[PDB]
């Protein structure tokens, strides 16, 4: 019952029923003119001050949440790419918040990097607050995908021609490398944005995942999480499970 675990549990419980959007930031493998662009081909560290600061936050979140009771053998390249994606995902969120003149402190958000059995690396984002309503979900997804595709092309470490960069930009947009949770539907039929409950989804689902400690990553595992209150960021896996247990 550390203050950190209690603090995280209370913070989430107060937001148990706050409706939020659910997004997934991802990428897909691309081959352009024989050039392979994989999930970890975005390793430029761009020298923009905010991005640098966000990347440092991801690094230290990893460092503080690392359990040294057990060894960790995640590839260095994998960690680096995840830290970079953490900074880029957040840059996208903050850019759209700016478009809407939304004060960051009026927003609840949660970010979790994972490795899916089929898709590999992806990043879940829950985000909402008083300035958010369900009808705005589609606009948010479209705007986030604009900034996501723009930053990915800037961060790509593969030498690309201008034609290739433009092609990559359009692929990341057209194939929706930012997805929005909707209710299940038919292809022809309308899709409706499906808001989720912030505290509940975090405590009962995202905090139940197993920590990735190897390369290749365990299917379904998580790398790294963070939130707008810096509450879950530094928690070790065992601490995360204690939060779920106390939340109930
Ligand atoms: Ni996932």
């Amino acid at each position: 019952y550390s203050d950190e675990v209690l603090g995280a549990t209370n913070w989430l419980k107060e937001k148990s029923n706050q409706e939020v959007f659910s997004f997934v930031f991802k990428n897909e493998n691309v081959q352009l003119n024989g050039k392979d662009i994989g999930w970890n081909s975005y390793k430029k560290e761009l020298q923009e001050d905010e991005l640098k600061s966000l990347q440092r936050g991801a690094e230290t979140t990893w460092d503080q949440s690392e359990d040294m009771e057990w060894e960790t053998t995640v590839d260095e390249m994998t960690k680096k790419q995840v830290f970079i994606f953490d900074s880029l995902v957040k840059k996208c969120l903050f850019e759209v918040l700016n478009t809407k003149n939304i004060f960051p402190g009026d927003v609840n958000w949660f970010v979790q990097h994972e490795w899916g059995k089929d898709q590999g690396w992806h990043c879940h984002v829950l985000i909402g607050g008083k300035d958010f309503s369900q009808a705005q979900g589609k606009w948010w997804r479209r705007q986030l995908n604009v900034y996501w595709s723009r930053w990915l092309v800037t961060a790509c470490n593969v030498q690309l021609t201008p034609a290739e960069r433009i092609k990559l930009r359009e692929i990341a947009e057209d194939n929706e490398w930012v997805t929005l949770l909707t209710y299940k539907h038919k292809q022809t039929k309308k899709d409706y944005t499906k808001c989720v409950l912030f505290g509940n989804m975090i405590a009962y689902y995202f905090l139940t995942k197993k920590k990735i400690s190897t390369s290749p990553p365990r299917d379904g595992g998580y790398f790294l999480s963070s939130d707008s209150g810096w509450k879950t960021n530094f928690l070790k896996e065992g601490e995360r499970h204690l939060v779920s247990k106390l939340y109930t």
